[PDB]
């Protein structure tokens, strides 16, 4: 059970999400085997369609926006200042082969709605494709995040320890939709165990 302290500190978290503005993505563009007419049927969730947003500039609703995502695993989200460090690491591994890296597509989820962006006036959820990632992939990302700091990972309770979950998210639903949310999953299920092939660094 959470102490009132970790409580506290959950808020922090949130708020902090929810103040945060002006980052940058440290991902792994990929090519993905769904298209848009895959999910025709679908109902998505834009918040640049919708009102009673109140900050649409906070990351936390900012992206959310449908099925309108480009295809990317990300691998961590930093402050702008850290933009320096995240080039001189690109440099760092020139040598590397990016287009050599695999994902391989394993179960959908519907991750649960973040409370930042609920707090902000946003009703998504977003489904994704969960990934494994070779150790490759792991290694790379644990390197990154020792040349380049980034904010630790804070997905749920405070005192947990993160898992990182590699996913490529395919987009957001309602979080009131239940048969919109399942039909989604089910299509989008269709896919597993197709593999997923970097192109290279997000720009
Ligand atoms: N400059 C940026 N700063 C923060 N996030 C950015 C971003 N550009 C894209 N995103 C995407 O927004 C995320 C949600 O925070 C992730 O999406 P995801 O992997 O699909 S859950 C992330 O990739
Ligand atoms: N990587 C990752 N992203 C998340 N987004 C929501 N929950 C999680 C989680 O457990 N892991």
């Amino acid at each position: 059970s959470a102490t009132t302290i970790q409580k506290e500190l959950e808020n922090i978290v949130v708020k902090e999400r929810q103040n945060k503005k002006d980052t940058i993505l440290m991902g792994l563009k990929v090519e993905v085997p769904w298209n848009y007419c895959d999910w025709a049927s679908i109902s998505f969730y834009d918040v640049r369609l919708e009102s009673g947003i109140l900050d649409m500039e906070s990351i936390a609703v900012k992206y959310m926006t449908g099925c309108d995502i480009p295809p990317h695993v990300t691998l961590g989200i930093t402050n702008k200042d850290q933009e320096a460090n995240f080039q001189r690491f690109k440099e760092l591994t020139r040598n590397i082969d990016l287009t050599s890296l695999s994902f391989t597509c394993k179960e959908v989820i519907c991750f649960p709605q973040s409370r930042a962006s609920k707090e902000l006036g946003a009703n998504g959820r977003a489904v994704v494709m969960k990934l494994e990632a070779s150790d490759d992939v792991k290694a790379l990302r644990n390197v990154l995040f020792n040349v380049v700091p980034t904010p630790r990972d804070i997905f749920g309770p405070v005192l947990s320890d993160p898992v990182w979950c590699p996913h490529v998210t395919i987009g957001y639903v309602r979080a009131d939709d239940e048969d919109n949310k399942n039909s989604f999953i089910e299509l989008a299920e269709a896919f597993r165990g197709s593999k997923i092939k970097v192109i290279g660094w997000c720009e």
